[PDB]
């Protein structure tokens, strides 16, 4: 009964993340001779998917959080590296990206003959996590290389780059251990 | 005369450095996007090749001179990319090559029959870089983009690192002055 989720998820994963995934891993393989090479580090394997639940989707990562510095681009319609900073240190390297269909919903909740609310708009983007983790869950090369990363900042001190950086060390953790 | 350089020069331009050289830089500039993202230097543009006298190629760059250090291979039979070490600090960038008809020469003088001696293979070796030299010079793409840096080493302090670094740099002080 008029969820929007349900068809924003659908054709994510139908129009987008279906199509780029597959070889996202060869191209950050290919990439990651040279980093190890370079820079004595790897960059993780899974494409990591930002799902803020305020919908506010920034033009560059860095305005969201300053840690978190444009890299380098995966060399391989458009993919960045991305590196996280602790104390100014790197501390972890990451293909990352915002869920775009969450731009849709905020842009929904600024148009007034929508009858689309903050509390609708908050509602949606829950389900468009749900539903597309439903999704990946029943795809067999696409859930193993992306994740899902949903938070809500708070009302105020967050860190998104920490945020990040507990699942690229829990990814590396799940590497080595099984 | 029975000058064996003279159709070993013209089988190594013909045979391989016309072959490889062409596409080099692109190979190289394709490569120094990242390298300039990634730690913040550039490759020279230049195929580097080593001259010695003594027709001694070894199988190591680094065991003819500790600080020259494998760096990474351009992706692009098969060309280094080597870091030179001042102090040990990087000073240099480099795509770096032995030529491999000195090693002929070699061979031919630990060859009885040849009847070539030390003295012969000196003078092979000279006339060897005076005649790629002429070659390059008439040849349009080639020229430009490889230099040959040919040296005796002493009989006994030599670094054949700073010999490559003050050619490294006269090269961009080219680039940047012309
Ligand atoms: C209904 C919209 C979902 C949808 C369908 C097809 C797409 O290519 C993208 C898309 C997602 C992320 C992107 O980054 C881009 C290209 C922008 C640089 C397209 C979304
Ligand atoms: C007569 C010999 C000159 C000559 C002719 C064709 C060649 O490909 C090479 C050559 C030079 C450097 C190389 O590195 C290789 C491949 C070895 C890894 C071949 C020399
Ligand atoms: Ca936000
Ligand atoms: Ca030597
Ligand atoms: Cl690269």
């Amino acid at each position: 009964n008029f969820n929007v989720a349900h068809g924003l998820a659908w054709s994510y994963y139908i129009g987008y993340l279906r199509l780029i995934l597959p070889e996202l891993q060869a191209r950050i393989r290919t990439y990651n001779q040279h980093y190890n090479n370079l820079l004595r580090g790897a960059v993780s394997q899974r494409l990591y998917i930002l799902l803020p639940l305020d919908c506010g989707v920034p033009d560059n990562l860095s305005m969201a959080d300053p840690n978190i510095r444009f890299l380098d681009k995966l060399p391989q319609y458009s993919n960045s590296i991305y590196e996280l900073l602790e104390n100014g240190q790197r501390a972890g390297t990451c293909v990352l990206e915002y869920a775009t269909p969450l731009q849709t919903l905020f842009a929904m909740s600024q148009y007034s003959q929508a009858g689309f609310s903050r509390e609708d708009r908050l509602e949606q983007a829950k389900l468009f996590c749900r539903t597309l983790e439903d999704i990946l869950a029943d795809a067999p090369e696409s859930q193993n290389n992306c994740r899902l990363i949903a938070y809500q900042e708070p009302a105020s001190s967050f860190s998104l780059s920490q945020e990040v950086l507990r699942h690229l060390r829990q990814e590396e953790k799940e590497e080595v251990t099984v």
